[PDB]
């Protein structure tokens, strides 16, 4: 779609990601609004078209959340938390099919057990 | 959490994923209920604990949606659509921090522009 | 002009081409709405601006119509028809001149004898 | 018994250990609630059933208490204290016998002189 | 920010620069309203992100004012006057800092002696 | 114009740049008044006259703002922000044309959207 602001919620507030750059490879880069450059969340979104000898589409979205702290009166990033979503579908795929995959991805990432896997750092077990 | 059914929505109906298997590596496998084995959606969820010489946690969730069609009176899978979510955080991370990441992942995967990137097979552009 | 749906007509039905990509070369890719990616009619429109040394604009528009028929159980494109319009004008050109040329292009592509050349596949002779 | 929060007391405050993992070896890992992963008290509880040749059950429970103090701006575990209970019983053992042993273990761990051995770090002599 | 008309004054009148597009590199192009292509004032604005290696932002803004001679139907660019402004700031810079820089740039560009350098085509001396 | 103090404003306070050097290349170096040499804002302004073969004047003005913070007991420049204006005009250019360009440069550097590009560090998109 037309590149624009992306407003996502972090559980407590709404965060606005402003368009920043577009690669030669087609990756759309974003960055958090009203926040220091070093500590701003950033998001990259690309979609590899299939090869001439391939038929596979790759939609990759990487989100990065830094944590900056003041070390020796110098703001530095102690740790970053990353999340990568790759959706992959074939050139002969039907619109209904990839719409199903989109909605499954949504429900999956919103499902309480999956969220708890990351919140509590506990694999699923038995 | 305790392994259980995972109920996710595909935009039109609710789909129930029943527990199936648990690897030696700790991966929880699931499969769609009331549907043929070959055409059933399946979901794997694991959380790599950090190494003894590392401090990095990897929570990986792969969802697979097959499309089966009858080819020569033999049901075969023409194409599969895949989605992989990897959340990655450090051993010294705070609970509030990884909760923020969980909710950001949710809002991201529900955001209309991101969903449209896959529904319409159109990168973000400018 | 702004990027939006291009609705054209094939003499019987109106085909809606949705904006799908903006190339790194500046090419606006459109794809037929409500049709599988393989069998959709696609349209590319770019305006190559002149070099630092030159003063020549090239406006290129390629329409591609595929013919998809089912081979066994596999939908396959048997053949394709292609149309390419290319308009060249200089930087010292007047708007009124460019407009005159655009109208001539329209009148030409609507003219009975040229349409007959393509329909009947017989050139102008005798 | 069912897997659930284990609430124990340190003489002053009740620490709630939440169920976090069930190992591939059968180990139930618990982690202290509302505390950073690094500084949380953790408890592991497993019941190793006997081999095909043998008839000996081992019930192992390891409690680990870390001591985390801030070094500069970095929270670090200075030292740890560990407690390991291991109960062995045979397959021909009676429930009443096993229960007698469990009660003896409780009475023993509550006994003033053993608690004094660990608190005062002085063994039994003279 | 959001692409829109840019109105700037030339000391005698207000000149409206309408947006044209934004190319693959990220440069936003503007063209003077209601004037021929050949003789229209042009403005380009980009904010080049730092590489993965570097941490340097480059904000580039180029203004181009042509002087055209028209004799009959012969239209030729006799000369051009151009001005290009580059602002460089680091990834860890403060919004306060680059706001001071923006205001200093505005003050310099308005300063009587800096303007006299260009108006009178003489350097600073005496 | 004559060489003298250049007084510019940073939106809050007026910084006085005193004439400090005239380069062998013709560059007028200015330095911030009442500030240590290391932490002073400095400004260079030169008018490169055309070659014997050419007819192109270059007017270059570089402002450098350092950010000095105390590291231990040693004052050190953490980072710097730089702005470079470069105006090009030909020898056949009219004074009125050069003046028009200077005023456009002023209006441009004062314009809200460009100031916002540098302040908010977000380019023009959508």
């Amino acid at each position: 779609p037309k590149i624009a602001n992306i407003v996502i919620n972090d559980g407590t507030k709404d965060i606005t990601l402003q368009p920043v750059n577009i690669d030669r490879e087609g990756v759309a880069h974003f960055r958090e609004k009203d926040v220091s450059i070093l500590e701003a969340i950033r998001l990259t979104v690309q979609l590899r078209q299939p090869s001439v000898n391939g038929n596979v589409y790759r939609c990759k979205a990487k989100l990065v959340v830094p944590v900056v702290e003041v070390v020796g009166n110098v703001r530095t990033t102690v740790r970053t938390l990353t999340e990568t979503t790759e959706v992959l579908f074939t050139q002969d795929s039907l619109g209904t099919e990839r719409q199903r995959v989109a909605n499954l991805t949504k429900s999956l990432a919103g499902h309480a057990t999956l969220m708890s896997v990351v919140q509590d750092a506990s694999p699923i077990y038995g």
